[PDB]
C-alpha cells in the first residue's frame, strides 16, 4: 500500500490526469477502436477506410483525440494479459503513410512488449527492459518543457523507462500500437 | 550534442546543484578521503580512528558535508572505469555500526557496480541492471516531496534507474561506498 500511496501523491504533486480518448480517423486501416473510444482490437486484414491524411496506412497506430504542447500529463493503459503492445506520444509531425522507424530521431516515444515476455524501449538501438512482475496497467508521463518521456507499473509504482531528454518539436500525441490479433484489448484507463 | 543539451537543461530547470563535499569524520575507518573532500578511495587496512558516533563502523560508507529535509537536488560522481562503487542516499537514523542491509527500508538508496560489469539497485532483493554503455559519470537525483531517487549517465543522459516513489523519514545525506582496492578514486564533480 505504501508504494501504491507514494506512487499516487508523485503523481498528484506533479502531473495533470489527462483523459484521453482514441481518434479512429488516425487510426490504421486494420484497428477497431470501441464505440467508447477507450479501447483497441485488431482485424483479421484491412478494412475499408477513407485514406484520409491523418490515417495512419503503415504501421498499426492510432492517436489520442488531444496533444500535448506544454505540461506535465499522464494517463495510464490497461495492457492486461496481452502478448504484445507498444504506447507512448509521438509527434504530431510523423511520418503516417510511408514507413519509418519508430525511433525518437523519427518523432516517436514508446515501450513495449513483444512476444509474451519480451519487454523493449524503442530507442535506438533498443533498450532491453528488465521488468520483475509484468506490468497489468501502465502509466505514461509526460513532461513537455523538459522532453521527458517516462512509464510506470501503475499498481506496484516500480519505473520502467524513461527515455533521455530531449526537445519535442511541435504538439504531442498519445500513441498506441498492437501488432497481434489476441483476446485481451488494449484499453484506457478513464482519468 | 543533444542529449548532453537537454539532459543538462532539465537538470538546471528542475534541481537545486548541490555542491557536495565528503565529511571524514563519518567515513568507515579503511576510507581515505581527500584533502579536497571531492575524491574517496580505500586503504589496504583499517585506519586507526576514533569510533566516534557519527562514523559507520561496518559498511564501508561516508557522507556528505550536509543533508536534505526539503527540495529536489542533484549531484555528480565521477566514477571512470572503476570496478566497484554504490552511491545514493540514505536517512540521518540509519544504522551506522552494527550489520545492516543496505536497503530502502533500512534508509538506503544506492546503485552501483560490482566486478566491473554488475550494475544493481540495491532494493530488497537487488535489481540485476542492463546498462549498454557503462557511465563514467553518475548524476544522482532527490526529489525530497515526492519521495524520488533517481540516477542517470552524466555523459549522454541515458536513464540508470528510478526506485519506486516512497516516503522519507527525516535528513538525508549523500552517501559514498567503496569495497575494494582500486588505482581509480570516486570524485565528486563540483557544483
Ligand atoms: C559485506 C559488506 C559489509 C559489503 C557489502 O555488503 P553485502 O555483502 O550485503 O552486499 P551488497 O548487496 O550490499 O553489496
Amino acid at each position: 500500500g505504501e508504494k501504491s500511496q507514494a506512487y499516487a501523491e508523485w503523481k498528484k504533486a506533479l502531473f495533470q490526469p489527462a483523459d484521453v480518448i482514441l481518434d479512429p480517423n488516425t487510426a490504421n486501416p486494420i484497428l477497431l477502436v470501441s464505440d467508447d473510444q477507450r479501447s483497441l482490437q485488431r482485424a483479421d486484414e484491412r478494412q475499408n477506410l477513407p485514406d484520409n491524411p491523418e490515417r495512419f496506412d503503415w504501421h498499426y497506430c492510432v492517436l489520442g483525440c488531444k496533444s500535448f504542447t506544454s505540461g506535465r500529463h499522464y494517463w495510464e493503459v490497461e495492457v492486461g494479459d496481452r502478448k504484445e503492445w507498444h504506447i507512448g506520444v509521438c509527434q504530431e509531425n510523423v511520418e503516417r503513410k510511408c514507413w519509418v522507424k519508430m525511433t525518437p530521431e523519427n518523432g516517436f516515444w514508446t515501450v513495449g512488449l513483444t512476444d509474451g515476455s519480451k519487454y523493449r524501449a524503442l530507442s535506438d538501438p533498443r533498450t532491453k527492459l528488465t521488468v520483475a512482475n509484468p506490468p497489468q496497467r501502465v502509466g505514461v508521463f509526460l513532461d513537455y518543457e523538459t522532453g521527458e518521456v517516462s512509464f510506470y507499473n501503475a499498481m506496484d509504482g516500480s519505473h520502467i523507462y524513461t527515455f533521455p531528454h530531449t526537445f519535442f518539436s511541435g504538439p504531442l500525441w498519445p500513441v498506441f500500437r498492437i501488432l497481434t490479433l489476441e483476446p485481451t484489448a488494449l484499453t484506457i484507463c478513464p482519468a
